[PDB]
């Protein structure tokens, strides 16, 4: 048996644009994912978030699912342009009303809300003004965050400023694969820096507004292993792609060494002037983790991936459970944050509904079990892991892959919007009830 600490938080996670649909309902402004997905060529099969899981209408049902599974926490994100349709200035009460009902329902049902303030759906109005490239977003983001805190801080006590700011910056502004779909390395590194400044301003405002809650920030992480003896390229990928790109500034007041070696020229000339403010104290670190990568030096960023003959998900991501134990050990050893959460872990598989009406995703069960086992290990060795969140409650719009990738522990038939709890969801409910494995 692998039992977790008393009060360990077992949750599931979603993001607004991925599940809600109705992007322009009730006075909402367009987001950059609306405009990006409505641009031909950007998303597989021309898929958009227009309907998604119709959570905008089916939210009560979905929460009743969380309740019925006995899941203890729900991580969800708020659509900035539902709240402030122009990004700043006007506040939309119908947008606040939508999330107020969700929050009150969760609380009524004894489920702990964890709110992600930003999971990628920037108001389009702000993108016209340069979005994450513009220093002024530290102010726009603080004003947005202040509204959320003033309206919801009486009830929501667990907050996340940013989801995966590496993805936002690099995949959105260097690779151009995500909104706003740009390819400029100087813009990408100014977005990294402004994400940090905006994150810190929001925490500063939080201390002024919600004297009783906690706030943190969520990073994507891979487990990079070297293709031989010879490991520095592993060092670069860790410092660039993982929590250190952001935590080195927050805890130590500068970017990591190998990031500055690669990217100094792309950062603002006087970027250190902002570092003292970037060090605003945070309460926890959220780590997302899915995949391991075999890496070797290669004379683009002087790194290339080397395919491995390992079990993979429908994303083509290699399944390396020890990765989640490594990243938890590593974060304690490098920055020693006071709390850590695993804010996303999960897998995409080609799920099918059997003739028996059930989804027999033993592949997803095996994936979740192994990773929860490794998380358990990290705890035994002193990592202050307070919770673990499955990505995702529901199959949903998987960004540039559209609906072709299913991460839910609940199956969604998009022709009907029927939800079918998968075997993995049933399995997870039992883990939560037992507070651990076997
Ligand atoms: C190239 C395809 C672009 C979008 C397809 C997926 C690639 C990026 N996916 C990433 S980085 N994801 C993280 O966890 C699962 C998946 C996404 O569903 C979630 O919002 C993120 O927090
Ligand atoms: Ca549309």
């Amino acid at each position: 048996v692998k039992k977790f600490p008393e009060g360990f938080l077992w949750g599931v996670a979603t993001a607004s644009y991925q599940i809600e649909g109705s992007p322009l309902a009730d006075g909402a402004g367009m987001s950059i994912w609306h405009t990006f997905s409505h641009t031909p060529g950007n998303v597989k099969n021309g898929d958009t978030g227009d309907v998604a899981c119709d959570h905008y209408n089916r939210w009560k049902e979905d929460i009743e699912i969380i309740e019925k599974l006995g899941v203890k926490a729900y991580r969800f994100s708020i659509s900035w342009p539902r709240i402030l349709p122009e990004g700043t200035g006007r506040v939309n009460q119908k947008g606040l009303d939508f999330y107020n009902r969700i929050i009150d329902t969760l609380l009524e049902k004894g489920i702990t809300p964890f709110v992600t303030i930003y999971h990628w759906d920037l108001p389009f109005a702000l993108q016209l003004k340069g979005g994450w490239a513009n220093r002024e977003i530290a102010d726009w983001f603080a004003e947005y965050s202040r509204v959320l805190f003033e309206n919801f801080g009486d009830r929501v006590k667990n907050w996340i400023t940013l989801n995966e700011p590496w993805v936002v910056a690099i995949v959105g502004h260097l690779y151009g694969v995500h909104a706003p779909g740009m390819r400029d390395i100087y813009v990408a590194f100014r977005a990294v820096h402004n994400l940090l400044r905006a994150h810190a301003r929001a925490v500063k405002v939080f201390r002024e507004t919600v004297k009783d809650g906690k706030i943190g920030i969520v990073f994507n992480n891979g487990y990079f292993e070297p293709a031989s003896e010879k490991i520095r390229a592993v060092r670069f990928m860790h410092q660039f792609n993982n929590y250190p790109l952001f935590l080195n500034p927050i805890y130590r007041g500068d970017y990591p060494e190998l990031v500055l070696e690669f990217a100094r020229e792309y950062l603002p000339e006087n970027y250190k002037d902002d570092m003292s403010e970037i060090q605003e104290k945070i309460d926890f670190v959220g780590l997302n983790y899915y995949s391991g990568h075999l890496v070797k030096f290669d004379p683009p960023a002087k790194v290339s991936f080397v395919e491995r003959d390992l079990p993979k998900t429908a994303m083509g991501w290699e399944i390396v459970p020890e990765g989640i134990y490594w990243i938890l050990k590593k974060v304690k050893e490098e920055y020693n944050p006071p709390e850590v959460y695993i804010t996303e872990n999960g897998a995409a598989f080609d799920d099918v509904v059997s003739e028996d009406g059930r989804v027999h995703d033993q592949n997803r069960i095996d994936y979740l079990k192994a990773h929860i086992g490794q998380a358990w290990k990290a705890i035994q060795e002193g990592v202050p892991l307070k919770g673990y969140f499955v990505w995702s409650l529901l199959d949903n719009f998987e960004w540039a892959e559209g609906y072709s990738k299913r991460f839910g522990i609940v199956y969604v038939d998009y022709s009907t919007q029927k939800r079918i709890v998968k075997d993995s969801g049933y399995w997870y409910s039992n883990v939560v009830k037992n507070n651990g494995l076997e």
